């Protein structure tokens, strides 16, 4: 029953929380910036979040255990501590849907990528999110708040000076901001909007993947109707649909050697010469398999090492989903249904832990998943 238990218990996990997003995440920023391999856009957004994860540790973490005390503050200081972690999830989500963004360019656009994606360019980009987080997670001290509401029997039971308050969440940050605002606005539609972008990657990867294979199947398929010797009409007709999937395979080395051969029998077949244009098809089999079959092959382990990225970060953002969604649904609850006995203290700091565990989560999902990552983490840690 004595609180001083039950918050010791509450400030010790905090503390352990905060101490393990800080190692991690400084690791994290310290692999960027010595491997050079690690520099590009993509980990300039990994970097915000380990930077928004380390103030987890160092401030959000250290605010949390100073709002469960209920500690009497004026009312515009106590919502500051009680709001900064807004912005620091504020722009995890900016990140997570800024490496989301950049994944889907990089294979939906390959071409143009590099050319509309650049370092000073993503900079900007972070700066700007940065901003936009400390509005939106600040925007209860711009009056959206319950100060001008104050407890006072709350605040005199605890002896707090005139013009003071108990600094508790719930009594001076709004549910309808936490509600319809944060949750619903500012959080639930980027995760949305980044599943709708995973889903896009992961259907452009499947397509330009059996478009590989439809066109590698139609050289071999036409082919064989060569070899099922039968007009010229027939070889005209089977080398032409050969040469369109030999460009949709190009315009997507030894190409010229195929194209060139296409058109080599093309010219005999298109003068009648059947069997040498066959045995002029039958050239191409080689250059199949000196070329073509390796243009396949990369482009084939190209795209799923895309594809294994993409879903790195998908388990990135999912993490950070699960880990948040069970406040958000519990304020739902308070706002929602008054009259739902509240949510017990025990889950609140639950769902708080939960929350600020996501801090801790991601140097680890990084580790497993992206070898230049660990092998880079390993060498540090020598
Ligand atoms: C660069 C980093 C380390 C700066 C961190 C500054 C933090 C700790 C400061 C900045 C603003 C400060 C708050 C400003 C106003 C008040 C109201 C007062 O009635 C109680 C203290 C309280 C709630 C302060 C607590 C400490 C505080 C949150
Ligand atoms: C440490 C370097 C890098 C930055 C400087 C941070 C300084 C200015 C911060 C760190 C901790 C802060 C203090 C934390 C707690 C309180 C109690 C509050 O009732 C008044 C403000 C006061 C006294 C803060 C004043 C500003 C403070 C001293
Ligand atoms: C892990 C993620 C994906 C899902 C988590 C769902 C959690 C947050 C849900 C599942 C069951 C829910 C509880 C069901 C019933 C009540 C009683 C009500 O008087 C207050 C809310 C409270 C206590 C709910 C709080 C939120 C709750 C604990
Ligand atoms: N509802 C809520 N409460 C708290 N702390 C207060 C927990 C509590 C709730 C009731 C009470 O009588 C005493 C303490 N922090 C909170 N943080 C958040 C939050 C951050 C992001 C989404 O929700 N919600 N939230
Ligand atoms: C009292 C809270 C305010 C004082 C604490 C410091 C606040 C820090 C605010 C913003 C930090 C933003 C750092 C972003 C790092 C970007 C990483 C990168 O360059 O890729
Ligand atoms: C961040 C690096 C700089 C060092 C941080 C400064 C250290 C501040 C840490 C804890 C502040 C403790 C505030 C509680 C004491 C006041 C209690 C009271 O008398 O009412
Ligand atoms: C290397 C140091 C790492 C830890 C740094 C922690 C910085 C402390 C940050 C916030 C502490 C805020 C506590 C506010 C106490 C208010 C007390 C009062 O108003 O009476
Ligand atoms: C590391 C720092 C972790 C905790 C930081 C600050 C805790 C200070 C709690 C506020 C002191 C006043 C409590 C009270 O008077 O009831
Ligand atoms: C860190 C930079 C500035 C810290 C300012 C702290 C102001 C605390 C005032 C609290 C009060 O007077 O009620
Ligand atoms: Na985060």
């Amino acid at each position: 029953a004595p609180p001083i238990m039950g918050s010791s218990v509450y400030i010790t996990v905090e503390l352990a929380i905060a101490v393990l997003a800080i190692l991690g995440n400084v690791l994290v920023c310290w692999a960027v910036w010595l491997n050079s391999n690690l520099q590009n856009v993509t980990n300039y957004f990994v970097v915000s979040l380990a930077a928004a994860d380390i103030l987890v540790g160092v401030l959000a973490i250290p605010f949390a255990i100073t709002i469960s005390t209920g500690f009497c503050a004026a009312c515009h200081g106590c919502l500051f501590i009680a709001c900064f972690v807004l912005v620091l999830a504020q722009s995890s989500i900016f990140s997570l849907l800024a490496i989301a963004i950049d994944r889907y360019i990089a294979i939906a656009i390959p071409l143009r990528y590099n050319g509309l994606v650049t370092g000073t360019r993503a900079a900007g980009i972070i700066a700007i999110c940065w901003v936009l987080s400390f509005a939106i997670g600040l925007t209860p001290m711009l009056g959206w708040n319950n100060c001008g509401q104050p407890k006072e029997g709350k605040a005199h039971s605890q002896g707090c000076g005139e013009g003071q308050v108990a600094c508790l969440f719930e009594d001076v940050v709004p549910m309808n901001y936490m509600v319809y605002f944060n949750f619903f606005a500012c959080v639930l539609v980027p995760l949305l909007l980044m599943l709708g972008v995973y889903l896009r990657i992961f259907a452009a990867a499947r397509r330009q993947l059996a478009d590989l294979e439809d066109n590698w199947e139609t050289l071999n398929d036409n082919l064989k109707v060569i070899e099922k010797a039968d007009n010229a009409a027939q070889v005209k007709d089977a080398l032409t649909k050969m040469r369109a999937a030999a460009l949709d395979a190009q315009k997507a080395h030894g190409f010229d050697i195929l194209v060139g051969q296409i058109d080599d029998a093309l010219k005999l077949a298109n003068e009648g010469k059947v069997k040498e244009a066959q045995a002029a098809a039958e050239q191409l089999k080689t250059t199949r398999n000196a070329y073509i079959q390796k243009y396949l092959e990369r482009a084939r382990s190209t795209l799923q090492k895309e594809v294994h990225a993409a879903k790195s970060a998908a388990i990135i953002a999912g993490l950070f989903a699960l880990c948040w969604l069970p406040l958000h649904i519990i304020n739902c609850f308070t706002f929602f249904c008054p009259d739902c006995s509240h949510a017990p203290l025990w889950l609140m700091y639950l769902a708080i832990v939960l929350a600020h565990t996501n801090s801790v989560v991601n140097p680890f999902i990084y580790a497993y998943r992206i070898r230049e990552f660990r092998q880079t983490f390993r060498k540090i840690i020598r």
